[PDB]
């Protein structure tokens, strides 16, 4: 129970968890581990853990705080083994999976056995699991079925400073739960030191702070901004690899596509650089949210060394998103390239505009990025933006995600959790009252709540799905349109990255191939066609990776979509939701699907303003939009249902499907209650089609007597 006793247990020959003998790797890694900053304060941790129910832990990135602390807890409760588990929550998937693998290696056990991870649609655990690294959202969803979280004896909320939505809701739930369950330990971990609010919130909880031990980082700035930050970044990476000593490079970018393309171009220009120059070898690794486990783990490979000793220093380049900002640490990094951008989620209430958007980072973010370089040795950060700009463009911190998000899912989850008074829920930072209200009416239109604010059977059923309320409701309602299977496929496809691949060498081909999958009526149906082609090839016995390459489709994203589809399907079967399909010979096959979309996306509809323009106008928001140029639809109809709302230089809607206005009035009578529309073109059009519907009811057949 004391620190040295725990160490002596760790030092033993046999593995206490598996009854097998420890490997040499285990002792190598152990001896390595005990050099970490958190180690020398282990005892001080244990004390604080032994005398307190709730504890606040604060340390810099690279301390050991995520990999070591759960293990400290594990070995501490080892002598009196409890039947419950240890949960560590990471706001980022990749962090959870990667760290799970690491701690698996440190405990000398198989991943998914004693140490396991839990992500939405990705479960690497079993009955053997004592330590689970999960996404905070995943734990939040577990709480909905288990309000007291009876399977956990200790819960470690990690990376709390990121102030994500699920983390905050979890903090509230756990504050309220610490009063009921005194047998539950709670450890809140952070990187930013200002956790006095965390203390005050959790009944003045104690604080353990690890002294920062980062080496000095020298910060470099450009003279004047460079418009295209990507090639700036690439030329920077090249200039470093050619004109600097030993070390590894951390290059921050925005998303998957940018990262892959940049990796490829860097690889090319480095390859040519080898044949012509003094520059040594350089391996390049991508790092982003959707990346599969193997490719995640490949970033921890060590750099290649020169062809001949004494010169040509070789190295690694990690082209990562802001995951590498604070969530995880890579050793060997000495240089950091910071273009100053990240993909941030923004939400405007009034305009109802929810969107992902590449935007300027925060001052705090910038400082973290710079900080990573000076861990092992003193390092330098190349910031592409100007110093003056740094000083006065950059917001000082990224505001709480709660403050900038759609709270429909949140309110649904809270209702499922039993919260009967939302506007008093003791969250750390209460959301804007009008925003949460908007969540309430959005839930009202989906018929997930009754007039008493309680869950509709449909709402309760919707909470059982790992989906946004709209998507969930669409899926659940689909049997009424006699196309549940197809809507399942489409839900799955909508829940994974885009499936299209467009390599630089084969663009014209790729595009054309994409066009071959195109359905005339909409993008959802195009996705459906591609997926069906994929399943046909799979059934036929084809090599699906080769088939996907050959057809310019992402095998990763498609297989992922199939995984998601499987899980959603068995959730559907559990709760008695019918799986039905219209015979393809029927003329209503596609119309049933297009209509089925309106069950969940009746609020994301736009109307073409005139024939003299390609401009569409959203319903009840009066937002001017264009159909995104990445459409398989060559003939957009007057009315469209869109899935996404992206903002670049112009406001786009993405993944649109042609619909008939009558369907809006039929499937969505309450929301398209015409008397609740403002004066304008949309109201007039819908009025005309309504009056048209009345003419249609020419029949006077019912009269009986
Ligand atoms: N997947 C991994 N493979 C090898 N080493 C790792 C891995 N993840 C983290 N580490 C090491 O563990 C140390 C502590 O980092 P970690 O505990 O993951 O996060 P935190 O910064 O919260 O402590 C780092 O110095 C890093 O070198
Ligand atoms: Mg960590």
């Amino acid at each position: 129970t004391t620190a040295k006793q725990a160490e002596a247990v760790e030092d033993s020959d046999i593995n206490p968890w598996t009854g097998q003998r420890h490997s040499e790797r285990y002792f190598k890694i152990l001896k390595a581990r005990r050099k970490l900053p958190v180690n020398k304060q282990r005892q001080e941790f244990l004390d604080l853990y032994h005398n307190n129910q709730i504890l606040v832990f604060v340390g810099e990135t690279g301390s050991g705080k995520t990999t070591q602390i759960p293990q400290y807890v594990l070995y501490d409760e080892l002598p009196h083994q409890t039947g419950k588990l240890i949960a560590c929550t990471q706001p980022r998937r990749v962090a959870a999976m990667s760290v799970a693998q690491r701690v698996a290696d440190e405990l000398d056990v198989k991943l998914g056995e004693e140490v396991g991870y839990s992500i939405r649609f990705e479960n690497k655990t079993s009955s053997k699991t004592l330590l689970k690294y999960m996404t905070d959202g995943q734990l939040l969803r577990e709480a909905m079925h288990d309000r007291d979280m009876s399977r956990y004896s200790c819960i470690i909320l990690d990376e709390a400073h990121e102030r994500t939505l699920a983390t905050d809701i979890l903090m509230a739930l756990l504050k309220q739960l610490s009063e009921r369950r005194k047998d539950l330990k709670i450890i809140v971990m952070s990187a930013t030191l200002d956790a006095q609010k965390f203390q005050s919130y959790f009944f003045n909880a104690p604080l353990l702070a690890v002294p920062g031990r980062t080496h000095p980082v020298e910060i470099f700035y450009t003279p004047e901004a460079e418009r295209d930050y990507v090639e700036a970044a690439i030329r920077t990476v090249l200039q470093i690899h050619a004109c600097e000593p030993e070390g590894d490079i951390l290059l921050f970018l925005t998303g998957e596509e940018e990262i892959e393309d940049a990796c490829r171009r860097i690889s090319l220009e480095v390859d040519e650089m080898i044949r012509e120059s003094d520059a040594g070898p350089m391996s390049v690794y991508p790092l982003y949210g959707t990346l599969p486990p193997h490719q995640q783990q490949r970033i921890f490979e060590k750099a290649p060394q020169p062809f001949r000793p004494g010169g040509r220093p070789g190295r690694k380049c990690i082209v990562a998103t802001n995951i590498a900002e604070t969530s995880l640490t890579i050793d060997g990094i000495v240089y950091v390239v910071d273009p100053g951008f990240s993909k941030q989620k923004i939400y405007n209430p009034r305009t109802r505009v929810e969107s992902l958007l590449v935007s300027p980072i925060s001052k705090a973010s910038a400082q973290q990025r710079a900080g990573r370089a000076g861990r092992t040795r003193p390092g330098k950060c190349f910031r592409l933006y100007t110093e003056e700009a740094f000083k006065k463009e950059l917001i000082e911190q990224t505001y709480p995600e709660i403050l900038r998000s759609n709270l429909s899912n949140t309110v649904l989850e809270l209702k499922k959790l039993g919260v009967e008074d939302l506007v008093h829920f003791d969250l750390m930072d209460p959301p804007a009252p009008e925003t949460m209200m908007r969540a309430l009416e959005e839930l009202n239109y989906l018929a997930c709540l009754d007039d008493d604010g309680e869950l509709t059977p449909l709402g309760n059923l919707a909470s059982e799905f790992p989906l946004d309320p709209a998507l969930a409701v669409m899926l659940i309602s689909s049997p009424e349109f006699y196309c549940s299977n197809e809507i399942l496929s489409i839900t799955s496809l909508l829940s994974v990255p885009q499936i299209w691949v467009r390599p630089a060498n084969a663009r014209k081909r790729a595009d054309e191939m994409k066009a071959q999958f195109a359905h005339p009526d909409g993008d959802h149906l195009t996705l459906l066609n591609a997926y069906h082609a994929y399943k046909g090839a799979e059934a036929r016995g084809e090599d699906m990776k080769k088939w996907c390459h050959e057809h310019f489709l992402s095998y990763r994203h498609l297989s992922s979509a199939d995984n998601v589809r499987a899980q959603l399907k068995k959730i559907m079967e559990t709760h008695g939701i019918e799986l039905v399909s219209t015979p393809f010979h029927d003329k209503n096959y596609y119309t049933n699907i297009r209509r089925a979309l309106l069950a969940g996306f009746f609020m994301q509809v736009a109307m073409r303003e005139s024939s003299n323009s390609k401009v569409y106008k959203t319903v009840k928001d009066e937002q001017l939009v264009l159909i995104h140029p990445s459409t398989t639809v060559t003939t957009p109809y007057e009315w469209v249902v869109y899935n996404e709302f992206v903002l670049t230089t112009k406001q786009y809607v993405r993944t649109v499907t042609n619909i008939r206005p009558e369907w809006l009035l039929e499937i969505a009578p309450v929301y398209y209650d015409l008397s609740t529309f403002q004066k304008g073109e949309i109201k007039n059009a819908l009025t005309r089609v309504a009056e048209k519907i009345r003419r249609q009811q020419a029949m006077k057949a019912s009269k009986a007597w």
